């Protein structure tokens, strides 16, 4: 139900678009850079980075964070550096692994007895180790045991008020699995409640948060009118207005001001997907679905208007012109012709939709692995990273695009996580209604596990697949740059985030409204 509709978006007029605030922000960045210089103790430097990242400010102080981490990496092999502080050792491990520096799981072996496992009673060190454990790689048995020990400890905390909340939040979403800006409002309030806070950092955080909101509202005004012009919400009564919801995804994929064009193409692509998804899952017959798939494969407006059912013509032509204008924009901007690539990615999505439609017609229930092979495409993972790269990169690198098109492993496993996480949003009523089988039902069918156990096993699979993704991310030799890989991971992070605050089983909050439309006072 679209409350935040076109007229609502056009009517907004945030004060923080103004030039005055933009001047105070520059003044504050300067003073913060100076205060950073006076932080010399390593643990204080690590906590500074952690604070910058969770306030949403880190993209403003990138060289300063790079410096701190480079210098801590130089020194962390010194003789008496390992200070046997579980919190400090875990914080350093997280941050260094987050930014691609090698650190061994062996930095934790001192906190662990071979017989009785991990020994620690300090909640602060347990919480930090728990966050660090999500940077594990495949086969790091210390990191796996660390997760087993910390998650067990944190579950028992909820059988002091801030301690319980921290444990609850880390159990439902570790820092590695959340994009920076999504936690920004919560952490800003934690931060200002601190005695030792830096007052200029906090004020910069509130100001940049409100500025970001204003920037997004302007984009939404423009995206909104474009969506109204296509009138899809009018010809098809099922084509609902999911514009704000789509923009929320696009902002989780790429929040920074410079990615405005990326957010625009992502938002419109996702809105079109929800319309197409409806046609393939619900309203179209198989023969119609077969014609639409072919029309996309041919990429031929004349054929499409000749052969498509009436109710599909506008949906097709809206996609067709949107993608062709997308290709035009990139041709004009940087002389790069990516039409074959983008239309290939859309075809792949649509072909995967068809497969699912044929399974449903035959009432076939595939085994999980066969479901996921197709479901990693149909969840739009491969399409979304291709869109994000083509719309978010100047200059587009041919070898990098070619790597994305070769179906690389980082995209394979990220999209599987995405698909599993989305499928966990299914409710028990539909699990027991039983018409269309997804991850949970395929797993139940294949193992005889109950729904409750199936969900738990599927959640564990996600944690294990993130171990592979962590390897591909630290691989300095892939064609994908770090910033390209962040688009992909932010997509996965956004599915983890929306499982908690979305439509389905993981949930009056409306975090979307809170992220986009509700400033932080002062």
């Amino acid at each position: 139900p679209s409350i935040w509709d076109h007229d609502f978006l056009q009517s907004l007029n945030s004060n923080y678009t103004d030039e005055t605030y933009k001047r105070r922000a520059e003044e504050l960045k300067g003073k913060v850079k100076t205060a950073i210089k006076d932080v010399t103790e390593p643990l204080d430097q690590l906590e500074l980075i952690d604070n910058l990242q969770r306030l949403g400010l880190a993209y403003h102080f990138e060289p300063e964070i790079r410096n701190i981490l480079r210098n801590i990496h130089n020194h962390n092999k010194d003789y008496n550096w390992r200070k046997e502080n579980l919190y400090a050792t875990s914080l350093e491990f997280r941050l260094l692994r987050q930014h691609g520096y090698p650190v061994s799981q062996e930095v934790f072996s001192g906190f662990k007895d071979d017989k009785v496992g991990f020994i620690c009673d300090d909640f602060k060190g347990i919480l930090s180790l728990h966050e660090a454990s999500y940077y594990s790689l495949e086969g790091e048995s210390i990191m796996e045991e660390a997760w087993q020990f910390t998650s067990k400890h944190l579950k028992e905390m909820m059988i002091d008020v801030f301690v319980a909340e921290q444990a609850k939040r880390a159990l439902e979403l570790p820092l590695h699995w959340k994009a920076p800006m999504l936690e920004a409002r919560w952490f800003i309030h934690v931060y200002e409640k601190r005695e030792d806070k830096n007052h200029l950092l906090l004020e910069l955080a509130k100001l940049e948060f409100n500025t970001l909101q204003a920037i997004y509202q302007e984009e939404l005004k423009d995206i909104s009118g474009w969506w109204k012009d296509t009138g899809l919400g009018e010809k098809l009564s099922f084509a609902r207005n999911r514009l704000v919801a789509s923009f929320l995804w696009s902002m989780g994929i790429a929040f920074e001001p410079q990615f405005a064009y990326c957010r625009r193409v992502l938002t419109i692509s996702i809105a079109l997907i929800t319309v197409i998804d409806d046609i393939y899952d619900v309203y179209g017959t198989l023969d119609e679905l077969e014609i639409f798939t072919d029309a996309v494969a041919r990429w031929d407006i004349n054929y499409a208007l000749k052969h498509l059912p009436g109710y599909m013509k506008m949906c097709f032509l809206a996609l067709y012109n949107f993608v062709n204008e997308f290709a035009y924009y990139v041709l004009k901007q940087q002389d790069f012709d990516m039409l074959l690539s983008i239309k290939h990615a859309w075809l792949g999505l649509i072909q995967a939709y068809l497969v699912e439609a044929k399974w449903y017609h035959s009432k076939y229930t595939p085994k999980l692995e066969e479901y996921l092979e197709n479901g990693l495409v149909s969840i739009t993972g491969p399409l979304i990273i291709t869109i994000s790269y083509l719309s978010g990169t100047n200059p587009i690198i041919k070898k990098e695009l070619e790597f994305l098109e070769s179906n690389p492993d980082i995209v394979h496993w990220s999209s599987k996580i995405f698909r599993l996480q989305d499928d966990l949003g299914t409710s028990s009523d539909e699990i027991q209604r039983g018409d269309v089988p997804k991850s949970i039902q395929c797993y139940m069918h294949e193992t005889g596990a109950s729904e409750e156990v199936a969900r738990e096993h599927i959640k564990d699979m996600m944690r294990q697949m993130w171990k592979k993704v962590n390897a591909y991310t630290a691989d300095k030799d892939s064609p994908l740059t770090r910033t390209t890989a962040e688009f992909l991971l932010n997509l996965v992070r956004m599915s983890h985030f929306m499982y908690l605050h979305g439509d389905g089983h993981g949930v009056t909050i409306d975090v979307g409204f809170t992220l986009l439309f509700q400033p932080i006072p002062l």
